[PDB]
């Protein structure tokens, strides 16, 4: 094909166009990206003196582990407590351990910081090191510190120990463990409560990000995060959904709550710390508001919606209130920080579509509402678009999709005949999830991805040229989900996935990265590819550099020709580069693999003519500077 690429520009690419999409999901949150170590830190929404109450928890030796609803708890937040009891005529090293999520990298160069609090519920005349550390799950220490505590402190009290392994250890099976030396402590109870372990964290931030994932969101070039969900949003209940407030503050203020993925969430990663990350990146937050509707089906009635309304204008005021006109605002001041962070867009609820009778009121109070405190928001609309028919008529829509490889490359003309009236759309959710157009949602052995493909990476590839070209309306898009704890999944494809030690980037990560890094402020239009087609281009260019950047995605099992004309232009540049992601159809980068699949840079030949054979399943850059 003859690809011809006007120089004049037909619109400003929008600045927000790829970014991540962001909830708790098979363990993103705790587990993935939030750096806490210990899993049931602090024995959250759990029942007392149940098994599931222990999750992640075990005994050293003749240790006595309960957990229980504390007489007199650390916190309000924090009801219960980890009753550790040494049994009469015990010896030796007694305690416990935290498997963590599915292990801990015990890293000779880090130090980790533990800290935990504890009191004796009744005053003995203990005396005696506290001793916490690493261990391989053979027993093996491989960190430890003490300190010296007494039978006397019936007060709640924190213990801050450093750790610093000795060695690295051949894999992440792993624990963390408490002890006290078991003849010191025949006969004694001390009640646990809020432990914490800490690798380094993402830019050295208190209470921060565990830095490979962390670094690999940064390295995607996205311009946005949308947060918190998704259906972790949403809750299970009123009771249970996602509430702004219960995440910011003190981790002894933090209730945590039952998440939408099996899960207890801490909260720990609450919104102070997600915005944190937005300053540390350089993303601005598409942040959602809960919308009176919980997964268990129930709606708010009409006449329910004014104190959640209230409290979704609360947690706007805390990202970018005034801190002397709100509580929130003047609450994020006394976390640190008085300036307000960008926010631009919000989003109303999550998949409304799923409440389509009650959406029309809730969005109509709910926007109504913040549309008067929030001027200059912008409020994005969650069911299909234009049914139901919302007053006020939404500015924006947030458009989820998934789909076969196939499906996205013959959709990638989606938005080409939408009329341009003022309206913008988000791909707030997208991916190629499933082979099986009749069972998408269904198991690997039917269909499933269990990680992106080549096929999957290179159909949304020519889905996303479709979203550059229309990015006049489309202004935001985001794969989703976005993180995988491999042992831990609830959704598969992911865009990156991981265990307690590595990152797996997948096929679908290199196609976001390469379409984010290499976007131009023009959009250049040129030839439109055939509509059905697996072969699709788009093209943009920087206006300050006049880099202009072609992207290919060849989304079938055919190589093709592509002959670009620049005659238009004065200059074009002698050489270009060419970025490519290509390999089998069914090829996929996994935990056994991880590094299959990746992208390959080269020099061209470049000018006002050349010619590049886009391989079968490939997503292709070429670099090129216009004037
Ligand atoms: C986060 O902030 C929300 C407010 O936006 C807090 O929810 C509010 O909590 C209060 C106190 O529990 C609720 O008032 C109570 O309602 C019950 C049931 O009708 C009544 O029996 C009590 O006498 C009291 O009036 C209020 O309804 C509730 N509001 C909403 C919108 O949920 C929430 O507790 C805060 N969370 C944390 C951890 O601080
Ligand atoms: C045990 O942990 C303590 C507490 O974190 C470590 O002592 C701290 O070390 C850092 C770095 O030198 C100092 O800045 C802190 O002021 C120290 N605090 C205290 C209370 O001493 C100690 O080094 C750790 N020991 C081991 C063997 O890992
Ligand atoms: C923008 O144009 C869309 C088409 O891209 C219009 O959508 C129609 O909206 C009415 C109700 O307002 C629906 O009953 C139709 O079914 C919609 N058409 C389609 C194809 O979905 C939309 O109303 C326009 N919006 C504005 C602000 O003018
Ligand atoms: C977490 O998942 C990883 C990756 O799937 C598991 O490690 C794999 O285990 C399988 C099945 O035993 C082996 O055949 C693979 O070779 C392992 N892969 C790698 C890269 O090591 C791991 O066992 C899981 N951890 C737990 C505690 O279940
Ligand atoms: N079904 C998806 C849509 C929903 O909002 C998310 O929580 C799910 C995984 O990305
Ligand atoms: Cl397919």
């Amino acid at each position: 094909v003859t690809v011809t690429v006007n120089k004049n520009p037909s619109h400003t690419v929008p600045s927000t166009l790829y970014g991540l999409m962001f909830e708790d999901i098979n363990h993103s949150g705790d587990g993935g990206l939030y750096a806490e170590l210990l899993q049931n830190r602090a024995f959250q929404q759990v029942t007392p003196n149940t098994a599931a109450a222990l999750a992640a928890w075990h005994p050293i030796s003749n240790a006595k582990l309960a957990v229980i609803q504390d007489p007199s708890p650390v916190s309000n937040a924090l009801p219960n407590s980890l009753q550790f009891s040494v049994p009469s005529g015990s010896s030796g090293r007694v305690g416990f351990t935290n498997e963590g999520f599915w292990g801990i990298k015990v890293d000779s160069t880090w130090t980790y910081k533990a800290s935990l609090f504890f009191r004796f519920p009744t005053s003995s005349s203990f005396s005696g090191a506290l001793t916490v550390g690493l261990q391989t799950n053979a027993g093996r220490v491989l960190a430890q510190n003490s300190t010296q505590i007494r039978g006397t402190t019936t007060k709640w009290t924190q213990i801050n120990l450093e750790l610093h392994p000795t060695a690295s250890a051949p894999d992440v099976s792993n624990s963390f463990f408490v002890t006290i030396d078991g003849a010191a402590g025949a006969g004694q109870t001390i009640n646990f409560a809020m432990f914490s372990l800490f690798p380094p964290t993402f830019k050295n931030r208190p209470n921060g990000l565990r830095a490979d994932i962390a670094e690999t969101l940064a390295e995607m070039g996205p311009s946005f995060f949308r947060f918190p969900g998704g259906n972790n949003l949403e809750g299970q209940t009123t009771a249970t959904r996602w509430q702004w407030n219960a995440t910011v503050g003190s981790l002894l203020d933090r209730p945590g709550r039952v998440g939408d993925w099996g899960y207890v969430n801490t909260d720990g990663l609450g919104l102070l710390e997600y915005l944190q990350f937005f300053e540390d990146t350089g993303m601005e937050p598409i942040m959602a508001v809960w919308a009176g509707y919980s997964l268990g089906g129930t709606s708010l009635a009409e006449n329910q919606l004014a104190p959640y309304i209230q409290q979704a204008i609360d947690q706007i005021n805390f990202v970018i209130g005034d801190p002397a006109k709100s509580a929130p605002a003047a609450l994020r001041a006394s976390l640190g920080h008085p300036e307000p962070f960008t926010l631009r867009f919000v989003e109303v609820g999550n998949e409304d579509f799923f409440a389509a009778g009650s959406y029309p009121y809730r969005w109509h109070d709910f926007v109504t509402a913040l549309q008067a405190q929030f001027p200059q928001i912008r409020f994005i609309a969650t069911t299909n678009a234009w049914n139901p028919v919302l007053s006020p008529v939404p500015q924006s829509y947030d458009v989820h999709v998934y789909q076969t490889p196939t499906w996205f490359y013959q959709n990638a003309f989606y938005y080409d005949g939408f009329q341009r009236n003022g309206t913008t759309y988000f791909e707030g959710e997208y991916a190629a999830i499933s082979t099986n157009a009749n069972d998408l949602f269904g198991t690997v052995a039917d269909g499933r991805l269990a990680f992106p493909t080549v096929q999957s990476a290179t159909g949304e590839a020519a889905f996303m040229t479709g979203l550059e070209r229309n990015s006049d309306i489309v202004f935001a898009a985001s794969y989703a989900p976005l993180l995988q704890h491999v042992n831990s999944t609830q959704w598969t494809p992911d865009l990156v996935s991981y265990d307690a030690g590595s990152v797996i980037k997948s096929t679908s990560f290199f196609a976001q990265k390469l379409f984010a890094l290499n976007k131009g402020d023009q959009y250049l239009p040129s030839t439109l590819p055939t509509n059905g087609g697996t072969l699709h281009w788009s093209i943009t260019r920087a206006s300050s550099s006049g880099k202009t950047f072609i992207k290919i995605a060849n989304a079938g099992s055919s190589a093709q020709s592509l002959t670009f004309q620049l005659t238009q232009f004065n200059s074009v540049s002698s050489t270009g580069t060419l970025q490519v992601l290509t390999g089998p159809e069914t090829a996929s980068n996994t935990p056994e693999a991880p590094q299959a699949i990746v992208p390959k840079t080269s020099t061209i030949g470049t000018g006002k003519t050349f010619t590049y054979n886009a391989p079968a399943f490939s997503v292709s850059v070429i670099t090129v500077t216009t004037n």
